[PDB]
C-alpha cells in the first residue's frame, strides 16, 4: 500500500538526516571500504599483513598514529595484535557515540539512558560496521591503510586464533545482503535506540524514536532494494544474530581474562563488559 504523502516524505527526510550524520561520523564508509577492497579506488593500495614478516614491515610502514610504549612493543604479536583492536574498539564507541548525538530525539533523553543504550548498543554496531572492512581474505585496519589477512589472524596462539573469525563468519552473510552507508546509518540508528537494555530510565521515549527509525529502515529498503522483499525481515534476524557474536565474543574475553592475567584490558571496555551478565 506504499504511498507519496507526508508520512513517508518525513521518514525519507529522517533517513537522508542519519545517512548524512554518518557520512560526518564515520571517516571510513562501507563505499570507500569496497572500492579500496576491489582495487577499484585510486588511493594507493593498503599494505597487506599475510605472515609475521609483513606483519613486522607493516607495523613500520602502516601509519597507527596512537604510541605504543616500550613495554607493549616487548609483548608478543598476538597480544599487541588484540590491544590494537582494543585501541580501534575504543576509538568506534568515539566515532559511534557522536553519530547516535545526531539521531533525531537522542540527546533530549535523559543523560544516563543516553550511557545505557551507547554501553549495551556500541558492539553491535561494530561488528555491523567491521562487517564493511571484510572480505573473504581480510579485513582493512588503520582506516583502510592496511589489510591483514583471515588466515593470519587464525594463525594467532590461543587463545587469539579464535576472536575475529565469528565476525568474519557473520560478515561472509551479512555483506551478501548487499546493504549500502544509506541503508546501515538506518539499521545503525534502529539498534542503538533499543528499548529493552537494562537499567534505562524512560523507556516509552526510546521506542517511540525506534518504531519511526523502523519504518524509515522499512520504507528505505522497499526503495532501495528491488531485489528482494525479504530483506526487513532478514535484517531484524540480523540484530538478534548480533547480540549472540556480542554474547560470545565477552566468553572469550573472560577466557583471555583468566588465562593471560597479565596483559592490560582498555578501562573503557572494561566498564562497558561490566554488566553483559
Ligand atoms: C599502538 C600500535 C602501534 C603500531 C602497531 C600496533 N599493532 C597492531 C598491529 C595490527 Cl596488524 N593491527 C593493529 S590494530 C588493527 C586495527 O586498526 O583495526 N595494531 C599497535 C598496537
Ligand atoms: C573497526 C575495527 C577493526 C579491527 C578490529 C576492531 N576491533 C575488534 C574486532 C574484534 Cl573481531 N575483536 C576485537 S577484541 C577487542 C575488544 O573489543 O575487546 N576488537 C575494530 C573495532
Amino acid at each position: 500500500s506504499m504511498q507519496l504523502n507526508p508520512e513517508s516524505a518525513d521518514l525519507r527526510a529522517l533517513a537522508k538526516h542519519l545517512y548524512d550524520s554518518y557520512i560526518k561520523s564515520f571517516p571510513l564508509t562501507k563505499a570507500k571500504a569496497r572500492a579500496i577492497l576491489t582495487g577499484k579506488t585510486t588511493d594507493k593500495s593498503p599494505f597487506v599483513i599475510y605472515d609475521m614478516n609483513s606483519l613486522m614491515m607493516g607495523e613500520d610502514k602502516i601509519k597507527f598514529k596512537h604510541i605504543t610504549p616500550l613495554q607493549e612493543q616487548s609483548k608478543e604479536v598476538a597480544i599487541r595484535i588484540f590491544q590494537g583492536c582494543q585501541f580501534r574498539s575504543v576509538e568506534a564507541v568515539q566515532e559511534i557515540t557522536e553519530y547516535a548525538k545526531s539521531i533525531p530525539g537522542f540527546v533530549n533523553l535523559d543523560l544516563n539512558d543516553q550511557v545505557t543504550l551507547l554501553k549495551y548498543g556500541v558492539h553491535e554496531i561494530i561488528y555491523t560496521m567491521l562487517a564493511s572492512l571484510m572480505n573473504k581474505d581480510g579485513v582493512l585496519i588503520s582506516e583502510g591503510q592496511g589489510f591483514m589477512t583471515r588466515e593470519f589472524l587464525k594463525s594467532l596462539r590461543k587463545p587469539f586464533g579464535d576472536f575475529m573469525e565469528p565476525k568474519f563468519e557473520f560478515a561472509v552473510k551479512f555483506n551478501a545482503l548487499e546493504l549500502d552507508d544509506s541503508d546501515l546509518a538506518i539499521f545503525i540508528a534502529v539498534i542503538i535506540l533499543s528499548g529493552d537494555r537494562p537499567g534505562l530510565l524512560n523507556v516509552k521515549p526510546i521506542e517511540d524514536i525506534q518504531d519511526n527509525l523502523l519504518q524509515a529502515l522499512e520504507l528505505q529498503l522497499k526503495l532501495n532494494h528491488p531485489e528482494s522483499s525479504q530483506l526487513f525481515a532478514k535484517l531484524l534476524q540480523k540484530m538478534t544474530d548480533l547480540r549472540q557474536i556480542v554474547t560470545e565474543h565477552v566468553q572469550l574475553l573472560q577466557v583471555i581474562k583468566k588465562t593471560e592475567t597479565d596483559m592490560s584490558l582498555h578501562p573503557l571496555l572494561q566498564e562497558i563488559y561490566k554488566d553483559l551478565y
